[PDB]
């Protein structure tokens, strides 16, 4: 029992975080077999951070302008190519702690664990969700970049996310490990906002099964909704669209409970419109969205 | 800038679990240097413990079984000497914390880490955490600089769903015993000084709109804080939460004026940090750390 955010263990990133430093700019960098990803803004200097050229700023650098620091040891870099937002510099070492890994782009509404850095060292774990609109509510300082978001399957980690900047609301914008960014965020210190957020609506729903699963619920009542009635109703709380998608990926949690995905829609309206009325559920006074139908039942299960 | 409930990095303990077994009971136990600790009820103690032959207890590191060559008992922990030193033991102490501390709890099934989550020890010496069956043997920690700080290990759940355990040494946190029995959690209380170290974090996120021009006294406001289940409010705690007052301008006191308000009038429809509750599993180290960036 019990339902906390939780974060996958972190120990199979910290053997890859590494310290990057190109002049007077030190961020984080990845360190997976012979090769270090790090943010490719990296390599910019006082007067680049507006409209930097970065295959011009790349090709005016050698392997020796980066000094990689892995723990102690410094790494040598013997190689350096750009590949979207992301520098990868090759190293003349493979990191032996190299882990089973996949580089995986993640949708909005995923969650996965941060491990935040600082001069190549881990300080910290979390847990995110990226938002419908792109961003990620992270805990970031400066020098966090590089910083990356990951899951754990099985012995295998997927890397989904590389720390790249913080936009003026405070919440976080980044890339994939391929340096493509999630958003229409650029790697300019150009006028950039965050778009309206919305709530995650499938995550709320796995949520409130999870909270059933725990022996909550107060929340529960009579009714069904149609789907098209339901997308009514949550649009004008900022609830993203609830599609068949995630009605059946809701099918799992659903059986267990007793509780049709239309049923729990219902309850999500009433709630919605209600608020909670000094209750809470799963020990929380709002809706939770940062925790997706597939973190319930590996929660909740196994 | 963003205010996580943030998780020590669990490397340093990962490398530690291993699976116990003895018998049909299977559970997690902490491998530092040629030790395996781990709950006793995985076997009267003393009694059924005398009974076991080294042979008894299964230990495996990963695909590889450690061989047992000696057992002991210390309180609630069973001591399993093995023939190998763990060659990944970090530096380690074993503390033992007090309620309001946090620490950061590493949840396993079969010796295998699965989770990593902050937690603190409430007042009534219970964890609100997130165990199921298996996860006995799992650890709670902290880490400054390399050093990690044991000071939890798992034991069991109770009836309303949230879990006992003992320091390292077997002692347990709180009136709890290792066995099926009626136990229940005492009435739980809010950590006072938390509260107030996640308002001045909320401050330095640029969240004011609890702040007010008041302040009161510390007789004023235990009188205040007792009477909505919160735990009191030292000069300690006062002490302790100095540098958060420094660096925000807003003096103890002048906060406790602000948390008085929010427990007599509630939040109004207002977040602090994302959360529409007072939230109260971050010391004013926690804040401190995070609004600063310590690295391990
Ligand atoms: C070099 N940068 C950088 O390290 N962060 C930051 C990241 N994450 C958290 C932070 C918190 C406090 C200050 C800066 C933080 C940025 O936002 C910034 C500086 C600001 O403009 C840009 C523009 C583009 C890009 Cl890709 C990075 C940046
Ligand atoms: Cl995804």
């Amino acid at each position: 029992s019990g339902f906390r955010k939780m974060a996958f263990p972190s120990g199979k990133v910290e053997g890859c975080m590494v310290q990057v430093t190109c002049g007077t700019t030190t961020l984080n960098g990845l360190w997976l077999d012979d090769v270090v990803y790090c943010p490719r803004h990296v390599i910019c200097t006082s007067e680049d951070m507006l409209n930097p050229n970065y295959e011009d700023l790349l090709i005016r650098k050698s392997n020796h302008n980066f000094l990689v620091q892995a723990g102690n040891v410094q790494l040598r870099v013997i190689g350096h190519s750009m590949q979207n937002c992301v520098l990868k510099l090759k190293v003349d070492t493979a990191n032996p702690k190299t882990p089973k890994y996949k580089f995986v782009r993640i949708q909005p509404g995923q969650t996965f664990s941060v491990l935040a850095c600082y001069n190549g060292s881990p300080s910290g774990v979390y847990q995110c969700a990226m938002r419908p609109n792109f961003t990620i509510k992270g805990s970031f300082l400066n020098g966090s970049c590089g910083s990356v978001g990951f899951n754990i399957d099985y012995d295998c980690v997927s890397f989904c996310y590389m720390h790249h900047m913080e936009l003026p609301t405070g919440v976080h914008a980044g890339t994939d490990l391929e340096g493509n960014f999630y958003g229409p965020f650029v790697d300019r210190q150009t006028a950039q906002a965050a778009g309206t957020d919305t709530t995650i609506t499938v995550n709320v729903l796995a949520w409130l099964y999870a909270a059933v699963i725990n022996g909550d619920r107060w929340f529960l009542n009579r009714f069904t909704t149609t789907l098209n009635d339901f997308n009514l109703v949550a649009m004008k709380y900022n609830y993203e669209p609830l599609t068949q998608d995630h009605v059946d990926i809701l099918g799992p949690l659903s059986a267990q409970t007793g509780i049709a995905v239309l049923d729990m829609c219902a309850s999500l309206k009433e709630l919605l419109q209600n608020g909670m009325n000094g209750r809470t559920i799963l020990g929380s006074a709002l809706l939770e969205d940062e925790f997706t139908p597939f973190d319930v039942v590996r929660q909740c299960s196994g």
